[PDB]
């Protein structure tokens, strides 16, 4: 096909080192990229083994607009065991805005800058 | 790992039938889901064979805010042949805001509601 897949989605953060620590060491993502391309730093994190990656962008990327840090991301993350994931992320200090519920099971949580993700255990 | 992968990312459109026609029949995506769950309609499209899907959402989804239709999506789509993809999408009437260039090769285009995507042929 012409278009292979979604390669990346941007998430905007206040500081890339702090964000790397959260996404890798608190959420368990992998660090896919961290490369200095001049004045700026290209940083990608993704769930282990997954195809699409998150680019951790700052206020100095041209694609930034005010309001893009600390918003609902419209991203839904998948877990095979939302009970276990929710408990462990709670122990690690992650703020859930909505606990797992068997309706849409899904939950929602935020990173330290307030970026909000849906978390889903699929049928 | 706790988190498996990014399951979905929302894109907001003015009309889901019109959008399905564009994403499936103009961009060549697959229709992954189209199911009526009461008053609303859950619609997913994705590049063929790809893991993460796009949810085509409307102004009546609770996750909508004004400004979410017709914006830069922060999504980068991957193609193995950006010359051929750009030509064919141009023939099909897709508006490119930026033509392919060998710098970040990448291009940018919009859907009919003005939602803007980056298009990338990777190294």
């Amino acid at each position: 096909a012409m278009i292979s897949h979604i390669g990346t989605i941007d998430v905007f953060v206040n500081d890339q080192d702090k964000a790397i620590d959260f996404y890798v060491n608190t959420l368990g993502f992998e660090l896919r990229e961290d490369q200095a391309f001049g004045p700026m730093r290209w940083v990608e994190v993704a769930p282990a083994g997954s195809q699409t990656r998150i680019v951790l962008c700052t206020k100095h990327f041209p694609v930034y607009e005010e309001g893009k840090i600390g918003r609902f991301t419209d991203i839904q993350l998948v877990t095979e065991d939302i009970k276990a994931t929710h408990e462990e992320l709670v122990r690690r200090g992650v703020n859930f805005t909505r606990a797992p519920e068997q309706m849409p099971a899904n939950a929602s949580f935020q990173d330290p800058d307030g970026n909000e993700f849906l978390l889903l255990q699929p049928s």
